[PDB]
C-alpha cells in the first residue's frame, strides 16, 4: 500500500523535500532506476557551484563570456554534426568561409583555387597535431627522395605548450626544446640553429608563449633558417603556434611579420576559443597552399556533387562553435576585433602599471601589444623579499574567488616564481579595479601577519 | 548630412529594411567593419535553414534531440573547460564519476582506488585512437622484451568505421581489414586468424557495424584467439569499438558477452553522443586496469593536492557534454535507458516489418536487439528490378525532407546497394508512421513514372 | 501492484521513453483518455516538421516572418475577441485608427465625421466578398429604381484569384472573366467593354495578379468605362482587388493612379498579411464614402454610448492581427514600409537578372515596382529546349527545401508553363543568393542527366 | 549640429524619456517616419490596458485562457497558412484528423473511406453560413426537380444568434424566427410547424441559446417534422447550431439526443474557441455524408498527387488554432474534456445557488448540464422591487473589473431584463468566490444608497 503513498509524494513533494534528494549522488556504479528530472538537474546544478566563478578565473586563456547571439546560435546548433558535410551542407559551407577569412587574416597567398587550404578543429591542440603530421610527412617524403633514413625525426622549438610534448610522444619525434634561461625565456636564433640538422622536420615558434605571455618573433628565426640553408643546403620549414597571437597581432600589431608573409611558414594554427572570441571548442589551422598539405593525410568526402577533403583527428562534433566563430567575424570584423582586443590590452596595461607600485616586482610581461598578449606576468626582484611569496599572495586572492596563478618557469629558470594575470574579453576596467583592490587588501593582510 | 541620415537609419531601420542586410555575406576575406549584431545573427540563422531538418535526418547515429535540462546544463557550461582539472574541479570530479559508471556498465574489474581507468573524449574517434596507441605501445614493449623488430605493426579488423583507417595512416600501422562478402558482411573467426601474426598489435571487433547496423560478436573471435595462442604462443588482445553497441546491449541484451567479461578485451570505446543520449561532443574509452594503459602515454596534471593522469589528443574543450552525460545517467539509470532504447528498437522493428510488405527486399538488419543496433538495413533481392533503384527512392524521400541513405557495401560486395534507416531517440512511432506514409507514396510515384 | 507500477512510470518516464509515445497518434475517433501534456505536445510539434520550412516557401504571398514585438503582441492578444467592440473597447478603437490610415494611404476622400468608412477582415477573400455584396446591392437598388429585372447580375474581371469565383458561385453572379492570351495576360480595355451591359454590377481590376505578379492598371479601364457611359448611359463602378498592390504601390510607385483618385473606384480591398506586413489573419476593405456601402448590409452594435456599424461575415476572431498591423504602421510608417518593400524589389530584381543568364527564358515579371509586385515570373522562350521543363527544375529545387512553383497559365495560354519566385519580407539578399546557388546547381544536374 | 544630438538622444534615451513617446499616437493618417520599435510597442501595449481584464469578462463565451503548450503551438504556427494544403501538408493532415474526431463526437455515420465530411472554420459564424448555403442549395435542387419556384426561400428558427440574421440578409432568405415569450424563451414544436412550408429550406435549432444559456432540444422538433412530412409530404432538414452545446453535451449529457443520431440533421456546427477549448479563431461544421454537401459549393485543390475539396468563405489564415484544437483533443480526450466541463458546471451551479439567497430572483438557467451551457441567468421576479435594477448591479460589479451583462430578452419578452454569468474554463471556484463576494458587497452598497 505504501507504494501509493510514496508515489503520491514523488509527485507532490517539493524538490528539496523530495525523497530522491535525500541521498548522496551515485559515483561508483551505473544507477538502477530513473528519478525525478528536476531533482537530478538540481543536484548537478548545485555541485557545479564548486567550480568557482569562471569570470574570475584569470588563469585561463579561453573565452569565459559569450554574447546573447552566440548563446542562441549554440543552442540552435546543439545537434548539427560538423563532420557530416553532406548532411548539414550549409554549416559545412560556413566553415569553409571561415577558413578563407582566417587564411586571409594571416596573409596566406591568395588561393587561386578560390578556397584556402585549412580546416577547423576542436582546439589548437588538434590543430597543432595536424600541422605536426603535415611536417613529418613532408620531411619523410623529402628524405626518401634523397634516399636517406627517416627513423630519427626531431622537432626544434622554444618553451612550447604541453600539446607539442604530446605530439612528440604520440608520433615518435624527438623534441628538441631550447630551454628558458634567465634573461631569455624563449628560443633565440643561435640556440635554435645549434639544434637543427637534416633530421629536423621543422621549427615551431610560439607566437604567444603561455608561461610568459610574450611573443616569440619568427622574423629573426626565419632569417637564421635562411642562412642555415645557405651554409648546409638544409631547407627547414616553420609551423607557427599562434594559439594566442593568431587573433591578436593582426588587429593590434599588423606590422609584426610572423605569418605567411614569411616564406618558410608552411602552416599556422590558432585557438579560436581563446582570443578568436569563439566559445570553447574551436581551433584553426591553415596551410599556405595545396603543396604544403600531403594528400596522403587527407580523406575526401562527398560534398554537393563533388569532393571536399578532410583532415581531422576527431570525427563527429558540434558545429555550433564554427557557426558562432563566423558570427563574431561578420559582427565585429577587423574594426570590432580591434576595439575588443584593445580593451583587453588597455586593462592589462593598467594592472601592470598599478601592481608595479605595490611591491618589488620585475615584470616579464606588461601587456604591450607589440610584445605579446593582454597579460601581466612578473616575479619578485631577485634576492628581494617582501615578507611573502607569490604563492602566498595567490592564495589570499583565492579567498575572494580570484584565480591568479603563481608558478615556476622551466628550463634553466626553475627557481624563478612568477604570477600571471590574463585579461580576456569580459574583464572590463571596472571589474579589474576590483581585482586591484583585493590585491592591495591582500598585501596589507600579508603585511600584518608575517 | 548624409552620414547622419545614414546613421539614423542604421539606428531605426528594421531588421530586413536595413542597409547592412542588402548585400551578400562575406566569404573570401576577413570583414573590415562591425555591423548590427541583429543583422549578422539573422543572416547566419537563415543560412542555416539550408541544413535541412536534423530530426528528419535518418542517416546520422548521433543525437538529434536533447531534453530541456540538457539544454540548460549545456548553456550553463558553455565556458567550463574540461581540461583545467584544477580550475573547474567539480566538473573534473563529475567526469570521473562517469568513467566509473561506464566502466561499471561494461563489467570492468573492480577498479582500484575507487576510480576506474578511463577517460572522456570528444567522440569515439579520439577514443579509438587512444585505444589504438595503447595497443601499439603494449605491443611495442612486449616485442622489445623478446628482442624482436617493432617496425611492421599491423591491426586486424572487420568492416571498421573510417576513423580506424585514419588511425592506421597517422600512426603507421598496417590495417588488415577482412573484407565484407555476400552472406558474411563482417569479420569471421577463420579469416581473422588467417590475418594474425606476431606483428599484430590487436584485433578490433566492431560491436555495431555502421554500414549494416549488426553486431560483430566478440565471443567467437575471442575463442579463436585463445586457440591461436595455444597453437602459436602468440597472445593477442582486443579493443572493442562499441561506438554504438556500448550503450545498447547493456540495457536490451545483457546476455551478449562482448565486454570486459572477456579476458582479451583490454579496452572498450563508445560514442556517448550516439546511443549514450549525450549531446554531440562526448565519447568514452575504458581500460580493464592500470596495466592495460601504458604510463608513457599519460601526462599527469595537478589536481586536489595530488596528481591525476590525463590521456587525450585534444585539450581545451567544453565540459558541457560530460556534465550532461552524467545527468542522463542519474535521471534515467538502467531503467530509463532501457525504456528509451526499447522505444527505438520498437520503431525500427515496426518499420522493418512494414517496409517488407512494399518491395522485393532482403533485410540485412531489422531492429533486433540481439543482432545489433535499432536500424533497418535492406537491399533489393539479388536479381529483382521493381522499376526503381534504392537511390531513386532515397531522392523521392528527400523531397519531403527525409534523409534516408542508399549506398554500396564494400569489400567483395561492392555491387550490393543497401538502404539504412536509423531509429534514434526522438523518432517516435507516430513520427516514423509519417516516414512510412511517404515511403508508400514514393513507391506509388516511382510506379506511375517508369 | 500493476497500476501503481505503470503509474510511477507515467510519472517518471522520459518523454520518448514514456509509454504514451509508443503508439501512433489517433486520427479516426475522439480520444478516450487524457495523456501526458508533454508527450501530446511533442508528438504534434514533431509532425509539424513535415510542413517544410516556411521561410523557404517561395510560393506563398503571405508573411512568413514577424518581428519580436509582433510575436509578443500576438501572444498578448491571443484572447482578445475582435468582434466584442464593447468588451474590448480599445482594441476596437485601434481597429478604427487603422481603417483611417489605410483609407488615407489610398487617398479615400477625407471623412468629415472623422472616421473613414471601412472594416478589418480575416483576409482579402472576406474583404472581396464584402465588396462584392456591396456592388450587387448598389446595382440591385439602382435597377429597381429604373424598374428593371435584377435576376441576371454579372461581374466583369480579368485573371482574378479563386476567391472571386467563389463569390460568383455563393452569391449567384455570372462571372465574365476576360481570358489570358499570349502577349496579354490580363484584362484590356477593349475586351472589358465588350463584356459589360446594364446587368454588370461592376468591374474588378486586379492590382497585382497572382499568376504573373503584374499590375492590372485601372486608369485605362477607368477611361474606357467613362466613355462607355457616354455612349450607353450605363454607369459602371469598380472595386480594386489590391490584395498585393494595396501595400506596395503607395510606397514604391505613388504615381500609379489606381486608388480612390479614380472616381469609379467605390471600394478597395487588400491583404494585410501579405505585403501589409501583418501576421496571417488580417485583411482590409475601404469604401470611398458612406454612400458606397448599403446600410442594409450593415449591422450596428452598441459601442460606448453611441453606435457603430459592423460589416463582416466572420463574427468572433483574434484581435491580435489588427493590433499588430497598427504596430507595424506606427513603427515603420511610409519611410519604414518603403525601405522594407524596396529590399524585396531589390532582391526580386537581382534574381530576375541573374536567372536570365542561366537559360533560354522569357520573363513575364522582373520585379519592377512600376509594373507589379516583387516577384520573378518566367517561361521558356517560345520553341526552345534546354533539356528540361520548368517543372523538373522545380523538383530539383525542392530537394533543398525550396518551394518554387511551376504551373500553367489559364485562358488561352493553357500551354504556357511559368515559374514564379515570390520575394517577401525576410528573403534577404544573402538568403536569395543561396537560392541562386541551388538554382545553378540544379541546372548542372539536369544537364548531366538528360533522362 | 543639433541633429547629431537628437540622434545621440534617440539612441540612449530610456523608453519614457525618449522624444518619440512625448506625442499622442497617430490615428488619422498613415505615419510618415519610422520610430523606435520599443516606443511603438510600449505605446500600443499600454493602450491595450484599457481593454480590461479578459479573465474577468463574464460576458464572453469564447476562451479567455490557454495552456502553456497552446501558447507555444500558436507561436510556432504564427505563419502556417491553413489554406495552402499542398504547402503545409501536415497541418492539412492534422486538420482532417480533427474533422473525423468531431464527426465521431457528434455520432456522424462512420465515414465511408476513413474520412468524414466537414471542414474547419474561423468560427461558428462562417460554419453556419456554410451550413446555410448547403441547405439553400439542397432545397433549390429539390424544387427545380419538382419544377417549382425557388425565389422565395425561408429559414425557420428560434432565438438564433445574430449571425443567422446576417446569413438571411446576405443570401436573401426570409428568416422566420419564432419569438421568445414569457414562459417559453425558445422555439417549440407547434409554433415551428405553423411556420414551415414547401419554401422552407430547413429548421435551425440552437443547441445552446446565447441569450439564456439553455438548450433547444432537437428531439421534439425532429418528431414534429417527421409528422409534418406524413401530413404534407414536405421533407424538411435540420442544421444544428451547437456553437456552445457541441462541445458540452457529448461529455456531460451524452443521453441528450441532438446530433446525427437524428435522421433529419444533415449538418452541425460548433465554435471550437468556445467550449471546444481552442484559442480564438476556430470553428467546425460537419455534414452527415457526401450527399448532404452539394458538390457545386466545393472547390478542389491539388494535395499530395491527389485532391481534396474545400468549402470555405475565408481563404488565407493561421493554422495555429486547428493545430491547438488537435492538441487539446489528444491531451484531454473525453476524460479530460469531461473533467474540465464539469469544473465549469460545478462553478455555475454554485453561483446560481448562492446568488439565489441574495435577492428576489427567478432563474432561467442554473448551470444544469441536462438543460444547457454552464451559465447562470436570472431576472428580478415579476413586479418585485429590491431597490435596484439588474443594470445597477452590472455597473457596481464593473467597478471591480467584472463584466457581467444585463440586457433585455427579445420577441414578446422585451420588458424582461436578465443578467447572465458565463462560467468558462479558467473561472475556477476560488476565483468565482471573489465574484460572489463583490456581488454581496454591491448589493449592500445599493441598499445603503437608494
Ligand atoms: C592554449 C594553447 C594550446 C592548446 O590549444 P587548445 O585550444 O587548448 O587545444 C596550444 N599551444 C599554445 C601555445 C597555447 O597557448
Ligand atoms: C560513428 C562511429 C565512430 C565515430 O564516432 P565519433 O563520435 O564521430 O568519433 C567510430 N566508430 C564506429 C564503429 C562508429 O559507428
Ligand atoms: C492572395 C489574394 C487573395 C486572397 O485573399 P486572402 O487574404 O489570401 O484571403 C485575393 N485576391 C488576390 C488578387 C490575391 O492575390
Ligand atoms: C457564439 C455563437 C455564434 C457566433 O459564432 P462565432 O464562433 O462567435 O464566430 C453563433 N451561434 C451561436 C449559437 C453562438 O453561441
Ligand atoms: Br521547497
Ligand atoms: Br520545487
Ligand atoms: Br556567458
Ligand atoms: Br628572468
Ligand atoms: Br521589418
Ligand atoms: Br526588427
Ligand atoms: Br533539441
Ligand atoms: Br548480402
Ligand atoms: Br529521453
Ligand atoms: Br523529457
Ligand atoms: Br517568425
Ligand atoms: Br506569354
Ligand atoms: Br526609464
Ligand atoms: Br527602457
Ligand atoms: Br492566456
Ligand atoms: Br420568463
Amino acid at each position: 500500500k505504501k507504494q501509493v503513498t510514496d508515489l503520491r509524494s514523488e509527485l507532490l513533494d517539493s524538490r528539496f523535500g523530495a525523497k530522491s534528494i535525500s541521498t548522496i549522488a551515485e559515483s561508483k556504479r551505473f544507477p538502477l532506476h530513473e528519478m525525478r528530472d528536476d531533482v537530478a538537474f538540481q543536484i548537478i546544478n548545485d555541485e557545479l557551484y564548486l567550480d568557482g566563478n569562471a569570470r574570475q578565473n584569470l588563469a585561463t586563456f579561453c573565452q569565459t563570456w559569450d554574447d546573447e547571439n552566440v548563446h542562441k546560435l549554440m543552442d540552435l546548433s546543439i545537434n548539427k554534426n560538423w563532420i557530416d558535410k553532406e548532411e548539414y551542407p550549409q554549416s559545412a559551407a560556413i566553415d569553409l568561409r571561415c577558413v578563407n577569412m582566417v587564411a586571409d587574416l594571416w596573409h596566406a597567398p591568395a588561393p587561386k583555387n578560390g578556397q584556402a587550404v585549412g580546416t577547423n578543429t576542436i582546439g589548437s591542440s588538434e590543430a597543432c597535431m595536424l600541422g605536426g603530421m603535415a611536417m613529418k610527412w613532408r620531411w619523410r617524403k623529402r628524405m626518401e627522395a634523397a634516399g636517406k633514413p627517416t627513423d630519427k625525426p626531431n622537432l626544434v622549438c622554444g618553451p612550447v605548450q604541453i600539446c607539442w610534448h604530446k605530439f612528440a610522444r604520440y608520433w615518435d619525434v624527438e623534441l628538441r626544446e631550447i630551454p628558458m634561461r634567465p634573461g631569455q625565456l624563449f628560443m633565440d636564433p643561435k640556440r635554435m640553429i645549434e639544434a637543427c640538422d637534416e633530421n629536423t622536420i621543422g621549427v615551431v615558434p610560439t607566437f604567444g608563449v603561455t608561461y610568459t605571455g610574450n611573443y616569440e618573433f619568427p622574423q629573426p628565426l626565419h632569417d637564421a633558417l635562411d642562412k642555415f640553408q645557405a651554409d648546409t643546403g638544409i631547407d627547414i620549414d616553420m609551423h607557427i603556434d599562434a594559439a594566442s597571437g593568431g587573433f591578436l597581432a593582426p588587429f593590434v600589431a599588423p606590422d609584426i611579420v610572423w605569418d605567411f608573409r614569411l616564406p618558410r611558414v608552411k602552416s599556422i594554427s590558432a585557438s579560436g576559443h581563446k582570443f578568436g572570441l569563439a566559445p570553447l571548442g574551436c581551433g584553426w589551422v591553415i596551410w599556405r597552399d595545396e603543396e604544403a598539405l600531403p594528400q596522403e593525410l587527407v580523406f575526401n568526402v562527398d560534398y554537393l556533387g563533388g569532393q571536399i577533403g578532410t583532415f581531422a583527428i576527431n570525427f563527429s562534433r558540434p558545429a555550433g562553435q564554427v557557426i558562432a566563430q563566423y558570427y563574431e567575424f561578420l559582427r565585429l570584423g577587423r574594426e570590432g576585433y580591434t576595439k575588443v582586443q584593445n580593451a583587453s590590452y588597455q586593462v592589462a596595461a593598467y594592472l601592470a602599471d598599478e601592481i608595479a607600485k605595490l611591491g618589488p616586482y620585475e615584470f616579464i610581461c606588461t601587456g604591450r601589444p607589440d610584445e605579446g598578449i593582454p597579460a601581466v606576468c612578473f616575479k619578485l626582484k631577485d634576492g628581494e623579499d617582501p615578507g611573502y611569496t607569490l604563492y602566498d599572495l595567490s592564495e589570499r586572492l583565492r579567498l575572494r574567488g580570484w584565480q591568479v596563478p603563481a608558478f615556476t618557469l622551466g628550463g634553466e629558470a626553475t627557481d624563478i616564481v612568477v604570477m600571471r594575470i590574463m585579461c580576456r574579453r569580459g574583464f572590463e576596467m571596472d571589474f579589474a579595479e576590483l581585482l586591484l583592490e583585493d590585491y592591495k587588501a591582500s598585501l596589507k593582510y600579508l603585511s600584518d601577519h608575517p
